[PDB]
């Protein structure tokens, strides 16, 4: 289901307004917002990531904690 | 110091500026910035404000105006 970006961006309701990394960028990087703080979790690899700061690459950090993540490696593409 | 009112002289200071920067040396120099020589920290030749941690999509003049809306450079003081 969450394979679709939108189903993912939806979960970003009440996302910390001042986050240096937009909900959109994360939804795009394949993350889901857990609801607490700025913690999000990859729907494909389940790897969770938080404490985002200026300069971060949503896709970049993603790959760092899960370089072999299915989504990162374009498994769900067209 | 030097005649930094000229873009070319400001650009000379970016000799060892880090290669992989999202914002280019010329874009920064064109915005009145001198390279301090450390990391990606640059400093306005006119208002002396320092700015760093450049990111993809940043506007050199934009951030510059952010920390010094009154910078003489940003305001045309040096115009011909
Ligand atoms: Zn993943
Ligand atoms: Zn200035």
């Amino acid at each position: 289901e969450f394979v679709e970006e939108f189903n993912r961006l939806k979960t970003f309701a009440n996302f910390p307004s001042g986050s240096p990394v937009s909900a959109s960028t994360l939804a795009r990087a394949g993350f889901l917002y857990t609801g607490e703080g700025d913690t999000v979790r990859c729907f494909s690899c389940h790897a969770a990531v938080d404490r985002w700061q200026y300069g971060d690459s949503a896709v970049g950090r993603h790959r760092k904690v899960s370089p072999n993540c299915r989504f990162i490696n374009g498994f769900y593409l067209e």
